[PDB]
């Protein structure tokens, strides 16, 4: 491949570079840049609740690492705080979709708030029908652009739809089992 909008993205971010080019090709595509915190796990949170919780993390990113890790079949409560280019397609985290992920877009306090929510999740390896929602949060405005909540939580019965990973997005099984692939901490800002 070549990678002019990856390049855009490590220019002046030289630690995460080192950390990447550590890693076998083969696994560079298939890695987050995920904060090593941990968040507590958590149900579906307000509109308010994101926009503080990005605020903070804004706030506390110099004293934030971050890990290259695979993510796979998170379980219902996970939040990651991720660093991703907004051009870039995300790295597989083993959930399949029976629907696109929808575009949301609300002012709060005159800043932009992006989500993108992808009902209808399920992991074709232990469900026949849809029972997850993925959400992607970011605010826009405040110096944080290109940093992300990713939430999976429990979809309600009325949205649980059949399943079948043929006609699901992506359309490809991830290959398990998974390599060890978690780099040592770096930093995103000094
Ligand atoms: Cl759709």
């Amino acid at each position: 491949h070549h990678h002019g909008t990856e390049n855009l993205y490590f220019q002046g971010a030289t630690m995460a570079a080192q950390s990447l080019l550590s890693i076998p090709v083969e696994y560079r595509s298939q890695v987050w840049c995920r904060a090593n915190l941990p968040y507590p796990p958590a149900p579906q949170l307000p509109i308010p609740a994101v926009v503080d919780i990005l605020t903070k993390a804004s706030q506390a990113l110099p004293q934030i690492s971050f890990s290259w890790t695979l993510i796979d079949q998170p379980p219902d409560g996970s939040l990651f705080l991720v660093w991703q280019a907004p051009t870039l397609p995300s790295p597989p985290d083993g959930m399949h979709f029976m629907s696109n992920e929808r575009f949301f877009n609300m002012d709060v306090a005159g800043k932009v708030l992006e989500i993108h929510e992808a009902k209808h999740g399920f992991y074709p390896l232990s469900e026949t029908r849809t029972m997850h929602v993925r959400c992607r949060y970011r605010l826009l405005g405040v110096g944080f652009d290109n940093f992300w909540l990713v939430h999976y939580f429990q979809g309600s019965e009325t949205d649980s739809i059949p399943a079948n990973i043929s006609v699901a997005k992506p359309p490809h099984l991830r290959r398990y089992p998974l390599p060890d692939v978690k780099t040592s901490p770096f930093l995103l800002q000094e």
